[PDB]
């Protein structure tokens, strides 16, 4: 009967399991690609 120690495993019981494994990997691929489109505003010359 407690509501305070307890809380503490509840977020680790419930830290966040859904797609968020796999899921990270393929955020991160998306960040390099747009790191590329720099080379392009050299024709911007500035």
């Amino acid at each position: 009967g407690v509501i305070d120690t307890s809380a503490v495993e509840s977020a680790i019981t419930d830290g966040q399991g859904d797609m968020k494994a796999i899921g990270g990997y393929i955020v991160g691929a998306l960040v390099i690609l747009a790191v590329a489109g720099l080379i392009y505003s050299m024709l911007r010359k500035a």
